[PDB]
C-alpha cells in the first residue's frame, strides 16, 4: 500500500503535500516560512552586508542517504571543518548535509523563485550555528541554521554534480544508504557569491523558523541528463509499490513583514 492508503506522514503527494503540512505542523502558517518569491526590483541593495565566506577545503563528506522526502549527502558536522560565515551572519555555521528539490519537468522544481521564474531544482547546504553546540538545539533558535540556497538550471552538465548523479542507482528506495566519502561540495557552487538573504524556516516539516537564507542570485548549470536521473529516484522503501520521488518541492509562500536584501546591486 501507497502512503495515502497507510498513514498521514508529511510528503509531496495530493493527500500529504504542502497544502496538508499545517494540520500537524501549524507553523507553516507562521511569519517567517520558506521559501519565498524573489522580486528582484524590489528587493534592496544593503552596502552593509558582508561577503559570503565559504570555507569547504577541509569538508568530510561521509554517505548519501535516501531519506523517504530527498537524498542528502551527509558531512562531519563535529569540528569548523566546512563552515559559512560572513555574508549576513555574526556567527560560524558548519555545514551538516546538503540536499535538493526537483520536479517532475524541468520547468518546476525549485522552491525559491526569482520574478516568480521556477528553476529546475534548487539545492540547499545546511549549515548550523556553532553557538547552540548541536543541530537540534540549533532548531530552537531564530539564528539556529544558515541555508545557502543554489538554482539549478538546465544547460550544460555541471561535472562537480556527476559523482553524485553516479551513485543514485545505489540508494533507489527510501532508508538505502551509500558510502560518500571523499566528495568536494565546492564542485557545487556558480562562480559569483553574489546573495539575496532574508529570515525563513525550513521547507520541510518540522517548517521551524530558524533560517538565515543566502540564495545566491548566479544558478549553476546541469544537464537534462542529470536531473532526470534524480526523477528515478523512489520516495517508498524497497518492496513497496514505486512512486518517483519527483515535484519535493513546496511552493512559495506568502512574504508578510519581511524585505529581502540582496549583497549587490
Ligand atoms: C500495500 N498495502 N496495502 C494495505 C491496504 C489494506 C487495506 C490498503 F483498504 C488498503 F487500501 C486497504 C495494507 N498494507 C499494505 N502493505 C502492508 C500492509
Ligand atoms: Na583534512
Ligand atoms: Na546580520
Ligand atoms: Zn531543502
Amino acid at each position: 500500500g501507497s502512503p495515502e492508503f497507510m498513514s498521514h506522514h508529511w510528503g509531496y503527494g495530493k493527500h500529504n503535500g504542502p497544502e496538508h503540512w499545517h494540520k500537524d505542523f501549524p507553523i507553516a502558517k507562521g511569519e517567517r516560512q520558506s521559501p519565498v518569491d524573489i522580486d528582484t526590483h524590489t528587493a534592496k541593495y544593503d552596502p552593509s552586508l558582508k561577503p559570503l565566506s565559504v570555507s569547504y577545503d577541509q569538508a568530510t563528506s561521509l554517505r548519501i542517504l535516501n531519506n523517504g522526502h530527498a537524498f542528502n549527502v551527509e558531512f562531519d558536522d563535529s569540528q569548523d571543518k566546512a563552515v559559512l560565515k560572513g555574508g549576513p551572519l555574526d556567527g560560524t555555521y558548519r555545514l551538516i548535509q546538503f540536499h535538493f528539490h526537483w520536479g517532475s519537468l524541468d520547468g518546476q522544481g525549485s522552491e525559491h523563485t526569482v520574478d516568480k521564474k521556477k528553476y529546475a531544482a534548487e539545492l540547499h547546504l545546511v549549515h548550523w550555528n556553532t553557538k547552540y553546540g548541536d543541530f537540534g538545539k540549533a532548531v530552537q533558535q531564530p539564528d539556529g541554521l544558515a541555508v545557502l540556497g543554489i538554482f539549478l538550471k538546465v544547460g550544460s552538465a555541471k561535472p562537480g554534480l556527476q559523482k553524485v548523479v553516479d551513485v543514485l542507482d545505489s540508494i533507489k528506495t527510501k532508508g538505502k544508504s551509500a558510502d560518500f566519502t571523499n566528495f568536494d561540495p565546492r564542485g557545487l557552487l556558480p562562480e559569483s557569491l553574489d546573495y539575496w538573504t532574508y529570515p525563513g524556516s525550513l521547507t520541510t516539516p518540522p517548517l521551524l523558523e530558524c533560517v538565515t537564507w543566502i540564495v545566491l542570485k548566479e544558478p549553476i548549470s546541469v544537464s537534462s541528463e542529470q536531473v532526470l536521473k534524480f526523477r528515478k529516484l523512489n520516495f517508498n522503501g524497497e518492496g513497496e509499490p514505486e512512486e518517483l520521488m519527483v515535484d519535493n518541492w513546496r511552493p512559495a509562500q506568502p512574504l508578510k513583514n519581511r524585505q529581502i536584501k540582496a549583497s549587490f546591486k
